[PDB]
């Protein structure tokens, strides 16, 4: 499986630290939680709640490597609700947070984004 | 394409800096150049020459993210030659170096390694 770029015209980028409030980082964390909502069957939408760590790598575009917390909101899935206007669950029985790692590839000049990696963990209540 | 680990039993690891002379890093850089030799058709084998940057991430094993330089050796390909005993080209017309980025996944308890990403650049002689 030699599907590699082994004679690249550009020197490949290495991941570098980036501020966790960088507008690009913030948008990448939104993509991540949207990938999560798309890929699960909760009755509520989740929303990014905290970005603890972030790296960005140049690869024909921007690849974000993110450590992001996501939380259940009070907005139901499948009602065409926008996450910017969703607040987190207050009800303790409905409060749920996950710790995720994601990689998000964004090519703004081609209007393209992808979330090729998303790993999430809900910690046991014991 | 929801082929993700979204209900993981473990909190996912984030990539952390690791020393570029760490024995695991050194072995990962060897895997990278071996992936390079496997995936190209030079008449000589290449060998890792310098590891400039390294991150390691815990993901059911160790994933290395490496910035590694590779160089052409005087050992011919397809002669069953071991890289530890190969020295770099002296002949200026045969000297060739590439800057690579690689990701190498190693699971030592399962005797498994993989090089899922390798990107390499030969800088123009102008
Ligand atoms: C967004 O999700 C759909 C997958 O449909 C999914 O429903 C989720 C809630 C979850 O349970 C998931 O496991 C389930 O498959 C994706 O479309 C699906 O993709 C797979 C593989 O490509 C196809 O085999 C399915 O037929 C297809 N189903 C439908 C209804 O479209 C979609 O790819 C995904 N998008 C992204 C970008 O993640
Ligand atoms: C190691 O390389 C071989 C690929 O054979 C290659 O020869 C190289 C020098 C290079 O020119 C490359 O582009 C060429 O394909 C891999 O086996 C091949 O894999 C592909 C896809 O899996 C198959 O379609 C080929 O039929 C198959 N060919 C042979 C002769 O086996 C092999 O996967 C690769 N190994 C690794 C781990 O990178
Ligand atoms: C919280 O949610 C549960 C289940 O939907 C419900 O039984 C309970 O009444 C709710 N409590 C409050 C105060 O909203
Ligand atoms: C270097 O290699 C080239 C091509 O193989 C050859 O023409 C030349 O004689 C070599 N020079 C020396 C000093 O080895
Ligand atoms: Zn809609
Ligand atoms: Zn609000
Ligand atoms: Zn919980
Ligand atoms: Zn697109
Ligand atoms: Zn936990
Ligand atoms: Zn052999
Ligand atoms: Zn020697
Ligand atoms: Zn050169
Ligand atoms: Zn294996
Ligand atoms: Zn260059």
């Amino acid at each position: 499986t030699c599907s590699q770029d082994l004679n690249s015209r550009v020197k490949p980028g290495f991941p570098k630290t980036i501020k966790t409030n960088d507008p690009g980082v913030l948008q990448a964390a939104r993509y991540s939680v949207e990938k999560f909502n798309n890929c699960t069957n909760d009755m509520f939408l989740f929303k990014e709640s905290r970005i603890t760590r972030a790296l960005v790598q140049i690869v024909k575009g921007l690849k974000y490597m993110l450590e992001v917390e996501i939380g259940r909101t009070t907005c139901k899935k499948n009602q065409h609700l926008r996450l910017d206007d969703c607040d987190f669950q207050t009800n303790h029985t409905l409060k749920q947070t996950l710790s995720c790692y994601s990689e998000v590839w964004v090519v703004p000049w081609l209007q393209h984004f992808e979330v090729p990696v998303l790993r999430c963990h809900h910690h046991h209540h014991h």
